[PDB]
Formats: structure tokens, sequence, C-alpha cells
């Protein structure tokens, strides 16, 4: 009875207060101090979760559904969760007049019926022409991170980023999120970054004697050891001798001498590889007019393979120049306070890279996230086909659409989809309380500047504190994300009611 | 005396209190938190007594008496546990009146024999040909478990599923369960599951090289090891010369050749196995075009036997034409996310198979449980061919009837018979509850509307609260069921009732 | 709410159990020892509550609804006690299964209607000349009273006294009991008892030198002195000369052998006074030969005034020949120990009194107890004209009929309805209880046993203990008197109910 | 502030509580204990408030202004009261979401006109010959008191009594009340009670042998006694000589008689008195053939004079025949055990009586309070001229038309609009609260039955529990004093949440 279940929606309720004044872009940060006293400041929903010691079962079951929703959002997984808690809260009061459960579910689930199939019917179309409107949802998802000055340049690369790599494959449009390289280098401003049209390689060229731009690069990706190390197949026995020694190593160095060319035998003029390059190799490669890379990662060696069409060779008796990696220029370029290698004219079109700069180590890093979830944001509204405006917009008329509904529906049932109704409109509620201004003044002015059909994408501008076009302020997202947000919550929200008791063992 | 049989009483409550929420289509859940953190929502019976940690002799013999009933069976079981602790509840009454429980025992036993035989002289004929009945117990069944999802949809498979399976063995109706095979695949929709003509090999193929579709099949289940390990009769030896363990191995290798060559000495063109199959016996198998498996499950080995009328041989010295199976065409297909072999047309017309999908790894595994029980009770419903109006509709009237036999019985034993009866329309009450409809005024507005013959399957509707034909909307359920749990639960309160004292050592 | 209504139940229950065992013909007898150290034994209702403190304000109520009834009746306040008292109890597990006070008053009042009238449409007409009948009814009251001796004798002399006191008034059968005295005389046998034809004077004659038995009497009712006192209106000072003394007593006593002579001077042979007689006064009378009586009591005169047709005359100046009392002879006879003066063939009819005699000063007080309720009960049958059998046959129709009522009714006060005829039985459960039987058993036995027309008056002798023809056994009763129980009774429960909360000062 | 403002709305809903479960026709009795243990079982409003302390200043200022509205009702100020606490209580909840007191007393007196002439613009237009009407009206106060003997005959009765006094007086109707004179007598069936077309005074006839029946009453009302007085200015100082006692007394008998003859010298056939009238005086006056009453209440005195024209006189020697009251006929006439003189055939055709029975010396109290009630209801009908549909029609529809409005108003004192609209639905749900069914329920399918403007006065049986047509059911009510309960209600309710603080002396 009211013993256990006090406790789950108690839980649920006291997450949600958790995350309150860390919603929308005039969210606070929280500050995590680790155990060791390791300290983390933050306002990323998740990780204030997945950080938070957290011990109820009903809370650990509601962040699994919440958190892991059927698409990426760090502001709409965010919402979920609030939201969730809003829905648990707001039945309470139901409870109170002796409501039962069953009926609350059935009528959260006619509400959120409704709910859904009302953004779907109220989306606008956007596909691989629409550039500068998937721009605005771009700043849609910087402006939302702490993340400062010209994300409007990010915003900018981003687009260009996902429509280059985008392809319509047999009547659905894709996006191979792998066709794009993210390199980052801390120092300089956000605004000196940079897309690449080819591939960047972090790792520089080894000896400053090599070459720095090679004509019609004729790559070899080397997963082989190209540096010696002490006698493995040379005896199975110890070696005690220094005549041994000499004449061991020295055959073992005209032995890398010899693998190297062995790669130049099938024309390699770039080389870069995974593991060592010995320094008389490099002398050696110097010595040839070869351009070498030593000991670059894994992750940029997969991206250069299908750039330029090589593929990664161990070992180097079978090289075959049918896997060397053909381009029209490659080059080591330096940009600014870091230098790196760039694979210009690459045989994929679609194939990009970014650079990344913009202050310090922990600062620039954090700048690759929200590259990352900007990049995504603009290919899943590519890939899906439907985005709708932000800053409340879509809530206040799911709210009133509702309201209005709630009297058809029945008798008990009508507090349930009211209850839901008044949910959604304390969601934006909190958005605008943590700007500063007043809630209810602002969702007033919106429940009167929608009476209106052409008011759908009028919401609360935070910086300007009064009802505007969301849509015409370039505030729009991505449909289906904060559509499976509404569903992911729901599906929580009732399952915490439909929990009758917790007998624990 | 009075002493122990408290406890007894007390402790019969305690069980039955631990289900009440959970009775019929409109019960709650259950939350079961364990000492290492495992959570388990449910509300099934057996789960919710099984993980109870059970101290009374009286709630132990009373669990396995209501559990342990003859029939596969989970609301029959709610039932059993229910209608038990209602006779005790009815019967304490009688005590505290200073009725002796001798008569009591001899008044339920009455009582129970009535209310058995008038299921008998009332439940009607259901047969194969009543197709869309069968139908209807499979929504009855699945409206109990956890997935609303689409019940017509499973509902229709599982009938064709087991009429098709179904025969006449002594003139009257058998099903062999082994003819259905249940293959689930996670992830996709409920609308995505599908009926198979054919058994279908929940493994894929161990090589895309080979066919994925072999034709006219000749199938060889072959349990052994067709793949190289290590040299075991050619060597006892630890082997001081490597030469000698490659020319082992070189030997058992052209071994494994001459082996896949033994097997298709008999005619066999396709070839499962139990166990692992080489990489130079892939390329063997691949080049001799034939369609293999490494390592299938045993489980479904045999549900291929008899449907082809192939056998599993675990010496490749004994395969013979005798034990090869028989196919119209085996193939690999991929339904969604996940591929499996498939083996339509066997010998056998009666081997068909089941494809589960819809949600992810434990959504989709309770779709399986509610699969089988539909499958196990509309079989059951072929094999017996009795079945009533549920929600009810017996029970009010079997009560009805014993208040009209009460009278005649005899002085105080008659206030037994009406004991119980009360109980069980204390049954339909809680029931009636749960939808959160007031259970006297339904319980008294329904058994007034059922005076009538032709009502005799009217219940109460528990959506919209006023008594309907339970039948002529799909609410029947199998006649035999809901006698074992009647058998049962009264079993079980007549075993408290002889129960005088308790001597413990 | 169930708050204060629990304290109301409570008192009105304990009251309840303050008669439940004395209840019948066969109930025990309840000790009463006062405050001052005196000892009272009894079995009347009415007493065992008027000599307890009832403190409760329930208690208070219900004993005068209960008590201050229509008709007089010994145990029918002690009936509408216990009825009223089973209604406050079963009314309780009504309050359990959440029906509303509205509801179960509304039950109450439907299940009186019927009930009442049930009780005319049993009745059997019972008139003046049904006196065979008329003696079981006065039976009915005095066999269950502390006196046992002949009781047969007593309810016949009832019998006759009642119908000669019997007439019509108002198109409609009436008794005027004030034409009946009740004179006592303690000793003897009872059974030597008697029905006297005239009036009886409870003084003796003073003198024995008076006549003591004349033809024809010409009463002289004199309210007036004729015996001597002290001097008070003669002077105004206190007279100390002797011979002022002297001429007082000298003269005085020619003024009340005067006083005498100017009453026999109107031809009055007898005298009988409401104040003294001299001795010298007596003398005269003597002389004269006249019969008189020195001062007889105000309660006997007013009754022989009436009877004689004389008045009581409180001057010796205004006594006239209109003014005397008639009667055929007047006489003094001894009818045991005592003597006592009678009017037999007094100048009314109607004009009659009853002697009472058996054992000692307590036990010929409850034997006057028992023939003043006697003679009330079979007044109030003809003063009615419907009889019913006692000993539970009435009960038990009343609940039956109510049974098959209940079903049509409605939902909730369906039980009302049953719980009122529930109440019913019970009153025949605490008169089997008593009897030293099974409650249910008998009760059972008994709504066997009367299920005709043939035994609709079949109830059971307490004595025997078994199921008998009641009005067969003598136990037929006033059908009014066990009809105001039931109005009585509801009143008073209705009213428990009635109040939701109690306001203190 | 907050503070304080909570100690005065805790005592306001502390009283609501008091009242609360004797509200409608469904409404329960309180039980009402006074200091020496007095018993007072009553559902009257003003009684649960008198012997309630009400020791805060809360309390007193709400009962003053909630009691004294202007029209006198038992039924409004229990809905002013209740009204009252809930207003504050629906203004709880705004406090709650911070819109400010200023806010919510603007808010209301927005609403509260509205919601006034919501009742104006709605009302029927009844009159004098709206006869079968006012018999409903009458009804619906009747219903609601203790008294449940024949309510049809006293409520036929008070229509007549209130009709026949009526008159048209500047355009307008007045009902003169006083010309209605209330007599009470306990015992009886209700079905003889009466309306008597002239006056009736509650003394009977002082001697037996005077005019049971006087023809042309020339009545003469006097105050002056007629019975001898013991002499005061006769002599200086006491008298002590008896010669001079005797002329005293003997000559003031002369002087009686001769002030009666004095009297009818004007001709008076019937003379009415305030003080005694001497026994030879009634000697007198009875060979005379003239009618006397003797000590008649100065109430009485005064209602037939103006009845007939006549003076009450307060001296003999001061009488004329211009002070006589002329009629056609006074008589006694007998009321079961009472007997009392009748008035009829007056020379006013308005002054007539009501005459009282049906019950005993407690219960006609009730019944004079509930017939006075009634009464003034008829009279207040005739006055105003409008009435509104009982039974919950009217509350929910001020309520709907009332939330329509709300939008509009503006941004918070939307709220405090919407909130006053709640707390006019709220009265529905206490009324079928106390019926004991589910106040929800019956709302929501009230205001389904009561969704148009055709169904206007759609309302809830609280005998059924179900909508109907509360006007075509004879439920209905004076459109006046429903209209000031709320304007009561209101004034208290702002003058409360107007207070904010509390400070003492």
């Amino acid at each position: 009875g009211k013993e256990a279940v006090r406790a789950n929606i108690a839980a649920v309720k006291a997450v949600e207060e958790a995350l309150k004044s860390t919603y929308g872009p005039r969210g606070m940060d929280k500050m995590l101090v680790d155990s060791l006293g390791d300290i983390t400041i933050t306002n990323d929903g998740a990780t204030i979760l997945d950080k938070m010691d957290l011990q109820h079962p009903a809370a650990k079951l509601l962040v699994q559904i919440a958190k892991g929703q059927d698409e990426e959002t760090a502001d709409g997984t965010k919402t979920a969760v609030i939201f969730s808690g809003e829905l648990v809260k707001k039945a309470e009061d139901l409870l109170y007049k002796d409501v039962h459960p069953t009926i609350i579910i059935s009528g959260y689930k006619k509400a959120e019926e409704v709910a859904l199939q009302t953004i779907q019917e109220l989306a606008q179309t956007v596909s691989i022409n629409d550039t500068d409107l998937l721009r605005k949802i771009a700043m849609t998802s910087l402006s939302s991170k702490a993340v400062a000055g010209a994300r409007e340049y990010i915003a900018d690369i981003v687009v260009k980023a996902v429509t280059q790599v985008a392809e319509l494959r047999g009547d659905k449009w894709y996006v191979d999120l792998d066709n794009i390289q993210i390199v980052k280098k801390a120092g300089g401003s956000i605004n000196d970054t940079q897309l690449v049209y080819g591939i960047v390689v972090d790792k520089e060229v080894v000896h400053p004697g090599m070459p720095k731009r090679l004509e019609n690069a004729k790559i070899a990706l080397i997963d082989a050891s190209l540096e010696v190390e002490k006698p493995e197949l040379d005896a199975e026995i110890r070696i005690n001798d220094p005549t041994q020694m000499q004449k061991f190593l020295d055959e073992e160095e005209n032995l890398i001498k010899e693998k190297v060319d062995k790669i130049l035998a099938t024309g390699a003029n770039v080389i870069i590889c995974q593991k060592g390059i010995d320094e008389v190799a490099q002398s050696y490669l110097a010595k040839k007019g070869v351009l070498a890379v030593r000991r670059a990662k894994k992750s940029d060696l997969e991206k250069l393979a299908r750039a330029t069409g090589g593929r990664v060779v161990s070992n180097i008796d079978e090289i075959s120049e049918q896997d060397l990696g053909y381009a029209s220029l490659i080059e080591e370029r330096k940009v600014g306070e870091d230098k790196m290698v760039f694979v210009e004219g690459a045989k994929n079109p679609k194939s990009i890279s970014i650079l990344i700069r913009g202050g310090l180590e922990r600062l620039v890093d954090e700048t690759e996230r929200a590259l990352r979830d900007a990049l995504g944001t603009v290919a899943d509204v590519i890939k899906d086909g439907r985005a709708i405006a932000g800053g409340g917009a879509v809530e206040i008329e799911i709210a009133k659409k509702l309201r209005k509904y709630a009297p058809q529906v029945g008798g008990k049932e009508q507090l349930a989809v009211e209850a839901y109704a008044n949910a959604l409109e304390s969601l934006v509620s909190i958005l605008i309380e943590n700007a500063g201004f007043d809630p209810i003044d602002l969702l007033m002015k919106l429940r009167s500047t929608h009476e209106n059909e052409n008011n759908k994408w009028y919401g609360i501008d935070l910086y300007a504190g009064q009802p505007v076009d969301m849509w015409q302020k370039g505030v729009i997202e991505p449909a289906l994300v904060k559509m499976n947000a509404i569903k992911a919550a729901t599906e929580a929200a009732t399952l915490v009611l439909r929990i009758d008791d917790v007998v624990s063992a």
C-alpha cells in the first residue's frame, strides 16, 4: 500500500531534484568531488547520475529506461529523467483522491498516444538541401554545452561534415560516421578550427630531414615492427659471446633496411606504422626520399585505410602494391601550436577530417564531445526527416491538445490526462525557472500567444525573457529524439505506478 | 486446539495476502529484491511464492498442494491459493460460533463435490473446428502475462501452430508437443513474429562462401569432430622434434578431408553438427559446395530428426544412408537483425516452428514463456474438449446453486456449505475490486443478470464496469483447470481443518 | 464516524448483555445489592435497568424508548432492549462491509414494515368469548414469574375478572380496569385465592358488638371523624381551670353521640369512614345495631363509591338518602386467618374485586405482581383482538419471509434486510441458550419443522427442548405487544446509527 | 504573512469539518451533551455551532458573517459556512504556488460577480399562482428536517396557509406572517393537522355548563381580573376582626358580578380574559348564556383583536362597544386529550391558524420549527419571485461557465477564479458523499448529463444516486437563499485572507 510505493516514488523524485537546476541552456553546474578528493565540475545529466551513489532498486530501474533510450541526446535524456520524475509526482495527487493505478496508467497511455502523434502530425520535412536549417539545429546542441565562444563556427563545420558523407541508399538516408575523422590540439581559439577535405593523421613525420609533401601518395600502412629489438628467432639458446651479438644484430639492421626496401619494391613513398622505425632506418628512408611517420594510433589507421584505398599489412614479406593507399597529395602541415599529416584529394569523396583547437588540454577535450553530439544531431535529422521547434513549443501544444481531449476520455481517466498535461507545462516551467524569470507569467503568456494555429513554434527565449517564435530564432531540434524521450519517460513513470509492493530478501 | 491451529490459520491468510492484489488480468506487479541487488518485477504466483523465505509447516504444506496441482497453469495456481485462504477465513468464522471442524470438512467436501460436477454438466464442447474459439482461450492466457503487445497476433499464430500438429488417438484428440520448435531473436517488433512450416535450426552457417540455399537436402546430422586439435594416438610422447608435431598434424588434417568425403560417400549434401569444424575443413566443405553448420545445439538436432527422418550419429565411422535426413530445401535466412538456418518442407507435415521477436533481451524471453504457455494451453483445450466462460460466470452460479442445496444437507453442515459458496463469491469480488469498481454492487448486479439459462456465460466486464456475456467477448477458459484449482484449494483448506495440534521436537 | 458510533454500540451491547441470560420463561434471576447492604433478586428487565446507573448517553436514551412503549408488558421491554441491541450489533457488520448509514436505516425501515405486517397477516382473532384462549394468554404472563403455585387457577380468575369489566366503547372493545380492586392478605395457600363479585374493604369491623352481616346495605362513607381530640377551636387562650376542661369533654361526648345519630337519622345501616370512631361512639352504634368500620383508606372508598352509588361525605350535615350507597348484602367474613368487610351484590355489576392469599409478606407481593400483569395481558388482547403463537414461531416466520424479500429490494439494502432477519433468529438463539440446549441445532430443527401452514405455530418448549406447536401448549400472546417490541426496538436501533459524533461541554 | 494566516485558516477549516457530515437531505445527526448530562441529537446547523465553544477569533468572525445572512435559513447557513472553509481551502494551494493574497482577493471578486449573475439570469419566475410549484419548494424544506411522518401533507398545508395570507402591495407581494397562528399538541395522527380560518385560543372554556358554540361573537378582550382579591387598601393596616373580613369579601363578590354585568351591558355574548374569573362570576355568565375563557395568553388577546376589530381593555370601567371584537362563531373544540377554543369566520380573512399534531413533547417542537421555516420559505419565494433546481444542478453550471471565463481574465488571477469554480463543484461532492455513493463518478456522470442548456436542471437524485431533472422530481429551491449564501461565504473568506497577522492584548 502507501508503505513501499511512497519509497519508490520518493527515490525517483529525489534523482529529478538532482538534475532540475542543470536543465536547459540556463542550467547551472554541479561539482563532483571524488573519494580520492579529485575534482570534476559538470552539468552533463548522464555524468551526474553515473557518478552518483544510487542504491534504491526503483530509481536504478528508472535511470535504466530514461538514460538507455532509443536515440542519443544530452538534453533529451536529461528531459526524460526530469519528466519521468514529474509524471511520478503529478500521480500522487490522484492516489490521494483514491484512484486505482491501473486506471492512471490507461489514462497516461491515452495521453501518450496523443502526445506521440502530436509531434508527427506537426513536424517539418528536413533533407539534404536544407543546409542553412541544419545550421540552427547544430547551435541547438552546441548552446547547451558549457563550451564557449564561436559555436557558429563549429555549427557551420558540423553541417558540411555530415552532408559530405550522407548518402541515399534504396530510398533511405544514411551517414557512416566513421568517414569523419576528429583531431584535436590544445591552444588557439575555437574560431581557429577547420574542416579538412581529407584525412588528418595526429602523429607527425618522424625525422626532420624527411620530406613534408610527397606527390602522389602511395601510402603503406605498416602494422609490422621496423625497429630492431634484442635477439628472438636468431637463437633458442642464451647469448654470451659479444662476437655472436655483433653478427646477429648487424644482420638484423640490414634485415630492417631490407624490410623497408621490400615496401619500396611496391612503390610506397609515404609509410606510416603501428610499431617502431629504427633510427638508422629513419636515416635510410631520409636517404631514399620517403615520408615516414612512427607509431600512429589504429583509430587513424582505419580511417586512412578506407579514404585512400589501402589496408593495414602485418607480414612485411607479403606487402603488395594492391595494399597501398593511393592519394593525390600527402603533406605534413603545422597549424598553430601543433603539427600533423594531411591527406588532401584522397580517393573517397565522403572521407573528411575536423581540426579542433580551443584552449587548454581539458577544455579542448570537451570540445570534441560537443562536436560529436553536434554531428550526431544534424545527421539523425537527415537520416529521419522530421524537425520541431524547441524552447517549450511542442510541449505547450501537447499540453493544450490533451486538455481539450481529456473530457472525451471519460470519468477518472480524465484527471490522469490533466495531470500528464500539467506535468508537460511543468517541464518547460523548470527551463524558464532556471533562467531567473517567473515561471507561470511566461507559461500564461505562452498559453495566450498560442491561441492561433500559426504560433505552434512559439516558446520562451531564456535570453530575451518573453514569448518568441523559436523556429524564427534558429532553435530547432530532431523531432524523433524528443518523441522517443516522452516514450522512455512514460514507460518508466507508469512502471513505478505499477509496482504494488517491494519485497526484499 | 486453538493454540497452534491459529498460527496455521494466520500463515494461510498471510500467503493469500501476498497474491491478493495480483489476481485476474488487472492485477498489479510486485518488486522482489535479493541480497546481492538482483531485482525481479513480476506478478506470477509461483515466483512470488518460490522466492518467499517460507517457514511455517501449514504454509509449506499449503503452497505444495496449491502450486503442485496436476495441470500446467499459472492463473489456476493463483486461484488455488486465494480460494484456499478464503475457505480458511469462512471456516474460522464457524469456529468462532463454536462449530466442530469435523462438520466443516464434511461440509466443504459435499459442497466441493457439487461445485465440480456443476462445471461438467455445463461446459461447452470446443473442438478443432472451433479454431476461432481456441483463439479466445489464447487471449485469456496472454491477458495475464506482461506483454500487452498484439495478442490477436500471438493468439492466431498459437492456434494454427497447435491445430496443425493435432491428431486422433483412441477416438479422442492428442497433440504431441515435440512437433513445435520455438526460436527467439531479440529486437524488432512483435508484428514481425511468424510461423514457419518446417524446422528452424537456431545456429547460423559456418562460412558465408558455402551455399545459402542447398536444393534437395540430404542432411547428415554428424555428432563428431571435424576439427583438428592435437595428436593423441599418434603421440603419447611430449614430442622432442617439432618436425614430428607438424608431420602428425599434416596426416591428421588429410584425415579430416577423408572424414568429410566418408560422409558424402553416403550422398549427404548438407551437414550439421554438435561439434567443431576445422578452417581447412571449411574450405574443403566450401569447395565441395555443401552447406555446413559448426556446433549447433543438440535440442534442435533432435527437432530436426523426427522431422526429416534423420538420426544423430556420433561416429563418422558409423554414418549410413539410413541416418541422413530428407527435406525439400534447407537454407539460411535473416529475419531483421538475426540469421538462422531454416528447414522448410521436411518429411514430417506436422513439424513446424515459431520465430519470436519483439523487444530486448528480457521482454523477448517473457514473450516466449507467454507463447509457450499459450501453445501448451490451447493444446490442453484440444486434448480435453470442454470450455467454460471465464470472468466469474460459473463461480457466482455454483454459489447460488450451493445455497439451494444448503437447507437440505442438515443443521450445522448447512452453514459450512453456505461458507464454501460465500468464499467463492469473495473470489469474484476480489477480481471486481482490482478492476477498481464496487465488489458488492457488481457481484449482486451480475448474479441477477445471470438468473436466466442463456445468461450462464454472463460475467462482469472489468474495463466497462457492467455485466456482459464473457464467451461472446472471448473470455473463455479451459474447463478442467477451474476444476483442478477447486480440487487443489479444498484439499489444502481441508488439510488445515483436520490438524488439531503441532508437536515440534 | 466509526469513532463515536463504537462507544454508543459498546454501551447498548453492555445493557443487552445485562439481560441476555434472563430472557424467556426459563431465564435466570439477577441479584442487586444496595448501597445500604439490602439484597434484591429479580428477573425483571425494568428493575435490573432502573437499579443500575446508566451513565452513557446511548443507554439513557435507549431505556426511555424501550420502557415507555404503548402497552405495559413485563418481558416485552426486555425484548425491546435485547432486539434493539441485536440490531445495533448486526449493523456494525454492515459498516465492516462499507455500507453507509442512510442505507442501513432504510433497510431496517423496510424490514420493520414487512415484519409488523407479517404479524397482522398471521394473527388469529381473539374475543371476549374466546375465554379458554384468554386462559392461556394469562398463563403466558404468569408462567415466567417467580411464583409457581397453582397458576391455572389464577389464569382462570383473570378471564372471569376481565370479561366482567369489558364492554363496548366507540364501536370497539374496551376494559376499565378501575372496576377491579386487588386486595391481599399474607400467608396461607395461593390456591385459596378468589374473584369477588363486589367490593372488599381491607379493614375489619371496629367493635365485635356490631352485627357482621346486614341485608340491604345503605352505606355512609364519612370522611369526617367521630372520635375525640384535644380542644383547639373553643378558646383563644390555654385553659387552666379544671372547670373549663370537664365541660369540654362532657359536652363533647354528647356531641359525638349526636353526630352518629345525625347520620343514622337518614336510615344508613352501615357506616365506614375515612377517620376514627370513639369507643363510646362504638357503644352507641352497637346499641343502634349497625355495622361500622374505622378509618378505611381513600383507595377503597373511591372504588366503593362508584360500586354502591354513594358519595364520600366530609360533613355530618350533608349526608342524605341520595348520598348513601346501595348494596344487596354487606358482611364481614373470615376467609383465612384474616377478616374483612365484603360488599357483594353491589349496585354496579361491573365493580369487582380480586382477593390475594399465598404465603409470606414478600411472596404475596410477587403474587400481586403476577396477578396485575396477568390482568394487563388478557385485557390488551381484548382491546386489540389479534393473537399469535409465542416461543419463537413468529420470529422465524418474519425471518423466512424477509430472506425471500431481500434479493428484489436492492443491492446493499438486501444485506440490511437479511441482517434484521438474522437479528430475529438471534432472539430465539438467546431463548434456546438459556434452556440448556445448542442454539443453532434447535433453531434449524425448528426452521425445518416449521415450513407448512399446519406448523405455523411451531416454536420451542424450553422445558421439553424440541419444536412443538406452542399454541397447542398454552403459549399464545397479544399480537400487539409482540409488535410494539419490534417498533420500540427499530426506533432505538435506527436512532444509534443516526448519530455520527458527539459534542461535549 | 503565511505565519499567522495559517492559524486563522486551520480554525476556519476546523469549523467546516464540524458541519460537513450534516449537509443535505442525506446528512447525518450529531449528538450534543450539555454540562449536567442533558442530551440533544440533531442535524440543525445553528445548534451544532451554538453548543460549540468557538473560542477562536477567526471562528467568531466567520460564524457571525456566515450565519447572519440577509434571508433566514438552516440550509444556507450551513452552505455559507462549508463554502467559506472551502474558499479558504481552494486558496491554500495558490499560496503554495506563490500567487499573492492580494491576487486571490481580486481573483475572487471578479469570480463572485460572475458567479452571482449566473444565478440571477437563470432562475424561473414563480408566483402565488404556481401553487403546484410551492408544494415542491416546501417539500425541499420538510425533506431535510427530522419529522418524516406524511410531509406532502404538511407541504400542501403550508402552501394554502401562506397563499391565504399573501397580498399584492405596491406591485410586489408580501406575507403578513403574524396573521398565521401556530398552535401545537402532543400525540394523534399527523393527518389531523389543519388550518383554521380564524383564531384559536389555546385555552378551553372556563366552566362546563357554558355554551359550547356561541353565535355572533361580540368578543370582550378583558385583561382586568374577574376574580375577587384580598384587601390591600380597603383598610390601612391588617384586618383582625372576622366581621370586617366577611363584610369585605362578601361586598367584593357583589362587586365582581357587577363588573361582569358592566361588561355584558355592551352586548357582549362572549368574554375572554388574561387573569381570573371567579367561580360565582362563572355561574353568572353561565346563566347569562355567555362563553368565557380564563387566562388566555397575551399573545392570543392581540391576534384576535385585529382579526375582529376589538381592543384589549385592562379596566372594566373603561369598556365600550367599539372595543368589542366582532366575528361569526366561537366554540370549544376537542383536540385529542385537550380541548380548546376556535374562532372561525373572523372579520379578517387573513388571520388564520395552524394546528400542529403528530408526535410527542419533543418531536412536536421540531415540527413547530420545521413548519415555521417551511411557512417562511414559501413566503420568501412569493416576496422575491424566483426559483432554481436543487440537488447539485446550479452548482456545476456556475462552475463550468466560470472556467470558461477564467482564461480571458488574466495570468495569475485565473488560478484564483478557477479555484473559486472548483470550490462550488465540491458542494455536490459532499452531498453525494453523505448519500453513500461514489463522489467523482456521479459528479462526472452529472457534468455529462448537464453539458447542455436543455439539461439546465439536471442534478443527482440523492436517494437513487443517478443524474435526473431535479425540478421534475420536486427538488426546487429559493433562487435568493443560495445567492446570499455565496455572498456571506465570500465576504468571510476574503476577510480571513485579508488578515496578515493577529495581535493580542
